[PDB]
């Protein structure tokens, strides 16, 4: 079987690495599109565990309310909710 | 190391497992909730590995309001939407 907690953990890692890659290297095709899609699909922006990357991602219009829940319902929370059925 | 291919495979399997339980187990509140969340979040209904099941999935009200046999035929399946999520499309 696929364990919920493990796949949620793996997806959060995928998102985190993408967030990092999205701000570290700029004017690049991959990382920013992945991030934008996660943000639009899950309705979130950044991660409470990565505030500096979250700031960079806000400054660079990679996020679509969202602000009211910026860290109350961050992308890690939405990923958990996806696999938990919330 | 994060492995995009393997994560996508595991998400698809997770969905398929939940869908299969959702149609056969009446007390599977979690499985039903999982598939309903995937369907709403990814804007899909059913998978390409379980095409024959889509009729029961709909009858079971596991797809978002408006979903019906014909409307769903003009939509990508959940596996493609899962692939799209991890490829940024
Ligand atoms: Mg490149
Ligand atoms: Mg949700
Ligand atoms: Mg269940
Ligand atoms: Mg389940
Ligand atoms: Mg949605």
């Amino acid at each position: 079987f696929v364990n919920k907690d493990q796949i949620a953990k793996d997806v959060k890692q995928f998102y985190d690495q993408a967030l990092q890659q999205a701000v570290v290297d700029d004017d690049a095709n991959n990382a920013k599109a992945v991030v934008k899609t996660f943000h639009e699909t899950l309705d979130c922006c950044g991660s409470s565990t990565l505030t500096a990357l979250t700031t960079s991602v806000l400054k660079n219009n990679l996020c679509p309310n969202i602000i009211s829940n910026l860290f109350k319902e961050d992308c890690h929370q939405k990923i958990d909710d996806l696999f938990s059925g919330k």
